[PDB]
């Protein structure tokens, strides 16, 4: 035998994966555990690969170095996928090559009672004749993986081998790598929800706990339910902080403060080290980033009147329909107004006040320079991220500067207005959710180009229309020393004024840099000159 | 119980990129991978082309931490030039005019 019928997968290494080693060990590897002489007598052939595929640092290769020393072979062979690969004519394969020597070896000298050999794979995606297909010029030989296929089922037959491969993107892996008597077993490894964040984090931090160096005041059952999203790569990581920071802090004061050798030696971690870490120096990559909404939301939200109440209530409707619905998992919806109006701040309130596990902002801020399907690549990979949680939210920061829109000519860009129509409705996988908030200045032109029968609703965004709303405003924004508005209010009973809140804001600084007597006449004459109507 | 060595290397972007590269580079990160285990390793190394260097030599546990020196600075400038006359005053050769 070559292990118990029941197996064991734990407190030795993997944590939160527990069902995937039997659901795997049921599936393929059931023609090594029975008896020998029942399998020679039926002659049937052993599987010779699997496939595993995932987010990046999930806990894959742990499961794989697992898997092959509880079958009892010899030391993996690793490698690395991108490093395989030269310049030179005819190189790139007898990398490939040299990898089953001492298989061909041993099997030739010992022929049908060799051990077994497993040569894990990965990044197996970096040699493939399909990465071409996609915008661009790279080849990738095409020679390169089949050299690779020859060798594993080709003229001369190994029955001493077992070839474990591993991938991120599982889109462009090439089909000639998945037919019976190949690669032949596929299987998914998750995020870890609650009880393996749990399990892992015990794991994790037994040796602090076996000389109690760490204080009775800390708990991980807490720990466990902040952390919404973490791999298990940042979970180590924290607990790295964690004791590093701890660490710095006793030192630092105990060398500031002499105090007695009771409190020097010991070294306890406690509770507020676990904290301070968890929300200043780890950041999760599938989860919400809690820092770039104050480079948007810059000087909080004013309530000038009623729209701002009714645009909440609006987006709390939406959210919560996408929320706790089926027959609907996908919901759009788009905001437009006139320029200089806030219509962003809005747009990241509502995103925010959503509670969502997964938030993401795609902003052209970041694509300066950029050709235009580096853009297109840029919007898959978030939305195959937003793809990879329960619930997500990702915003459309500007829809108009996306195209590079230009009113002369017209002139745009196709391929990014074709990727957006495609990526607007395309359901995710079953089960999950989503949920996308747009934003624009120009409504007609994406009217035009047949843009707006993709969204499902539409929110208008409105501008200060009235002398009492604009009075309201700058009460509340606080200046003008309550004196002067007298006169300010006597000035704009008018009640002709079209003006946003940015463009209000820069006004309102750019006049007060005079003396008391002429700031207000300087005010009153920016307003007048800027007073264009609808 | 020992001392800390420190071990300066030069030009690490030239070997790090024709088999001989990946074999040259496996070989160096052997001790420090673990498996020799060597405690006392202060490898402070010098480059001047971080695109052209293993992101493997940078993988948490291997390089970590990085530093890059800049301009001459005004100041710091300053601060050398007053360094070399001071030495050259050392014997009052240099004029006062300057
Ligand atoms: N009620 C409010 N609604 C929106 N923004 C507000 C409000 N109160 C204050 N602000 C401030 O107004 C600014 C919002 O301007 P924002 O960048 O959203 O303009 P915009 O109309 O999207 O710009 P552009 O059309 O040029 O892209 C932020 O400073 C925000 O703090
Ligand atoms: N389920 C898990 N339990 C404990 N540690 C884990 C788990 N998954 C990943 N890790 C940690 O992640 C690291 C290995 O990451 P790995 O899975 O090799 O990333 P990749 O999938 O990119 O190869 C190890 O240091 C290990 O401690
Ligand atoms: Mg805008």
């Amino acid at each position: 035998s070559i292990i118990n019928p029941d197996w064991n997968f734990e407190k030795m290494g993997i944590g939160g994966l527990d069902k995937e080693f039997s659901d795997i060990f049921r599936r393929a590897f059931a023609s090594r555990v029975f008896p020998p002489e029942i399998v020679e007598q039926m002659g049937c052939k052993h599987v010779k690969g699997i496939l595993l595929y995932g987010p990046p640092g999930c806990g894959k290769t742990l499961l794989a170095r697992q898997i092959g020393k509880m079958l009892n072979a010899r030391e993996p062979k690793v490698v690395n996928g991108p490093e395989i690969l030269n310049k030179y004519v005819g190189e790139s394969e007898a990398n490939i090559r040299k990898l089953f020597a001492d298989a061909e070896e041993e099997q030739r000298r010992l022929g049908a009672n060799s051990g077994l050999h497993i040569i894990i794979f990965d990044e197996i995606d970096a040699i493939c004749k399909q990465r071409g297909s996609m915008a661009g010029s790279t080849g990738v030989h095409d020679t390169v993986v089949n050299q690779l296929l020859s060798k594993i089922d080709g003229v001369e037959q190994l029955n001493n081998i077992l070839v474990i491969g591993m991938t991120n993107r599982p889109d462009l892996i090439d089909e000639a790598l998945l037919r019976p008597g190949r690669l032949e077993v596929k299987m998914e490894i998750g995020l870890p929800d609650e009880k393996g964040r749990l399990q892992i984090l015990h794991i994790h931090t037994a040796r602090m706990r076996g000389h109690q160096l760490l204080s009775a005041d800390v708990d991980i059952k807490e720990l466990a339910v902040e952390t919404k999203n973490f791999s298990g790569a940042e979970l180590e990581g924290l607990v790295r902080a964690a004791q590093s920071t701890a660490m710095n802090r006793h030192i630092k004061a105990s060398t500031k403060v002499e105090v007695d050798m009771e409190k020097a030696e010991s070294l306890q971690v406690t509770r507020g080290d676990f904290l301070a870490s968890l929300e200043n120096d780890i950041k999760p990559a599938f989860g919400t980033n809690q820092e770039d909404y104050a480079s948007y939301i810059m000087n909080g939200i004013i309530k000038w009147g009623d729209p701002v109440t009714r645009v909440l209530d609006d987006g709390e409707l939406l959210v919560q329909q996408t929320k706790n619905s089926d027959r609907t998992p996908l919901v759009s919806v788009l905001l437009e107004g006139p320029p200089h109006s806030g219509k962003t701040a809005l747009a990241a309130k509502i995103a925010e006040e959503s509670n969502f596990p997964f938030i993401k902002i795609c902003s052209p801020d970041k694509m300066i320079g950029f050709s235009e399907t580096a853009k297109c690549q840029a919007m898959k990979k978030i939305f195959d991220d937003a793809y990879k949680s329960q619930l997500s939210c990702v915003v459309v920061d500007d829809i108009e500067r996306l195209l590079d829109y230009v009113p002369i000519g017209p002139r745009f860009s196709n391929l990014v207005l074709q990727a957006l129509l495609v990526l607007l409705k395309k359901a995710p996988p079953q089960g999950r959710k989503l949920l996308i908030i747009g934003t624009t200045s120009r409504k007609d032109v994406l009217q035009e180009m047949e843009m707006l029968n993709a969204f499902s609703t539409t929110i208008h965004v409105p501008n200060i229309a009235t002398g009492e709303q604009l009075l309201e405003a700058l009460e509340l924004l606080g200046n003008f020393k309550d004196k002067e508005r007298t006169t300010i209010a006597q000035q704009v009973k008018g009640k002709k004024v079209w003006i946003g809140i940015k463009k209000l804001l820069m006004l309102i600084e750019m006049s007060l840099q005079m003396d008391p007597e002429y700031r207000v006449r300087k005010f009153l004459a920016l307003l007048r000159e800027e007073g264009a109507s609808p």
